[PDB]
């Protein structure tokens, strides 16, 4: 689980979020191009507080062991103890949100539904190990084959402390406003309970195959003072994104459910994973 610096090879990027970058390497420790490939996470530029951050990262991923979370394959380090990138298995079909605005056209609701559980699953397991993911979106699942979707990235992931079910940030955060329960808007809480908000906008990602013109962004701003107490306000009036073209209306119910007010009227992953399954 030690990868030398000098066998990984860039090839391409990935992907970017929160700080950090996900790069396509080959591990080719023969030097002739035969290597695996493997997939490369590091922070962009050096920053202390990023540093920390991207070690409780690399220590949350390694402790996950689950068909529906990406591969933890090892570390790279460089000044000890300093862990300069984490590696994981590398995906080709890569990000669910791009696999499913290319084919749309090939999956059908089954599918749909089959993904929704497999990242419910992923999501029970993570609350069960005590982690609040806080990033749950789309852009941040990977397609492992046509019917298997893991959890693939945790920037932003918490290990709730044994004696409280959530944590409070200090600042308001920087991610899309769109996928944020109105308690983390209004009071930059962050639970379990607020991943099943999140988990909801992933079912009108899945439902509408990402597609941009009735995106979360789109749809909310369209349908939206500044845009965060806007959006806040909308949400109090318990106005809601509409069910998306074509939803079946037992996944649109499930959407609304995951989306209560408060969080504890919000089903569990737990409760959600059976309900998914019958449908
Ligand atoms: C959807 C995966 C998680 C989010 N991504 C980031 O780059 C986040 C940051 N920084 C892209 C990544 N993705 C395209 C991947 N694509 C292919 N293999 C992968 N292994 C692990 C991630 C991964």
């Amino acid at each position: 689980t030690i990868f030398e610096e000098r066998h990984l090879k860039y090839i391409s990027q990935l992907g970017k979020g929160n700080f950090g970058s996900v790069e396509l390497c080959r591990y080719d420790p023969l030097g002739d191009n035969t290597g695996a490939l493997v997939a490369v996470k590091q922070l962009q530029h050096s920053g202390p507080d990023q540093q920390r951050d991207f070690q409780r990262e690399i220590q949350i991923l390694k402790a996950l062991h689950s068909d529906f979370i990406v591969k933890y394959r090892g570390v790279s380090y460089g000044p000890g103890r300093q862990s300069l990138r984490l590696v994981m298995e590398y995906l080709p079909s890569g990000c669910l949100r791009d696999f499913l605005q290319r084919h749309r056209a090939r999956l059908d609701a089954s599918r749909l539904l089959l993904y929704s559980s497999q990242i419910c699953k992923g999501m029970e397991y993570l609350g069960s190990r005590r982690c609040v993911h806080r990033d749950l979106a789309a852009r941040n699942i990977l397609v492992e084959s046509e019917a298997h979707v893991k959890i693939a990235d945790f920037g932003l992931a918490k290990l709730l402390p044994l004696d409280k079910d959530y944590y409070v940030v200090r600042e308001p955060g920087q991610s899309p406003i769109f996928w944020y329960a109105p308690e983390s808007l209004s009071d930059n809480i962050f639970s379990r309970q607020s991943d099943v908000w999140s988990f909801g906008v992933v079912l009108y990602e899945l439902f509408t195959y990402c597609d941009k013109s009735c995106s979360p962004s789109a749809e909310f701003l369209r349908m939206m003072v500044p845009a965060l107490s806007r959006l806040l306000e909308l949400l109090e009036e318990g106005q809601r994104l509409p069910a998306p073209p074509a939803c079946p209306a037992e996944v649109h119910e499930l959407m609304k459910l995951c989306w209560a007010p408060s969080p504890q009227d919000r089903p569990s992953f737990s409760a959600l994973g059976p309900q998914l399954d019958m449908l």
